[PDB]
């Protein structure tokens, strides 16, 4: 199973990769929605990519999630800073498969992606 | 996707409905099981309910949900104001997706929804 | 629906027994991995294993695990005990359905039985 995790902070892409790759995973980051969508288009498709909200002076996380749900229907689960994020009113037209703060647990975490993996592929079938 | 939201607090019932409305979703209220069991009886089916476990001086979330179960299966998801709710006996007749704390961020409150919606159409596959 | 616990303390195996209990589950304790795998081998098949990761003095958890899993695909859904437990490399070849804490709220845990009783069935479909 391969992850992209897409994040502004390198040091937080790195210390979630850190996490997923003790559970088996093989992870990818992109540092910026832009290189994601070029990853993607390009033909590498992950199982499910964690996708920070925000990003930085580029595209957003919900902009980035509905290019890429145009290239495929691909799981996105959100990362989040804030208690209560700015999500922007496109956010009705990505399909999310969950929301989890940075500063979450690892068993919350590795839960949220343990459970969309099979969700998607119940929903794929 | 429609949610209704079943609450003896119209407070809560707000609260909860602006968070649900912030990532796209059309929202009902019912501040009683009664009303709630009318509305779908009525003809009218929510994609996923949303259920106070007390609820007021009428009949209880477990009754509702039980009563509504009869109507159609559709996913519910109980709302919880304590950390060790008095459930009934009859919780075991009922087919929960889920239990959320009232108190919960709305990562935790959104994730549940997306995740039950999901695994609904899994299940009624 | 039968669950079979898993765990060093019986203090710890009973806590959560009773919490199952109330939600109308029948609830089976083992209290070492090899009486897990002695119960299942034998012929009794849970709809949901809850194990504890580290266990005590024989196998542990994540062997445990991997032991059920060549004799049936049943979901598991480790107990942790720690924010940052120790997960050995062999968590790689394990289906996990989700971690929880052993300190964590009726909510969370309930919530994680249901919704993995549910992807089983739409795995397993
Ligand atoms: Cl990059
Ligand atoms: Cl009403
Ligand atoms: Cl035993
Ligand atoms: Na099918």
């Amino acid at each position: 199973k391969k992850i992209l995790i897409v994040e502004d902070s390198k040091f937080q892409a790195k210390t979630i990769a850190n996490i997923l790759n003790k559970y088996g995973y093989t992870v990818e980051i992109a540092l910026t929605g832009e290189a994601a969508v070029e990853k993607v288009s390009g033909g590498w498709y992950p199982d499910l990519i964690l996708m920070d909200i925000e990003l930085g002076e580029g595209m957003d996380g919900v902009q980035t999630a509905l290019a890429i749900q145009q290239i495929s229907e691909l799981p996105v689960v959100f990362l989040t800073a804030h208690t209560e994020p700015a999500v922007v009113e496109k956010i009705r037209s990505v399909t999310a498969y969950g929301y989890v703060m940075k500063s979450a647990t690892e068993q919350v975490l590795i839960t949220i992606v343990e459970m969309a993996l099979r969700l998607y592929e119940a929903n794929v079938h």
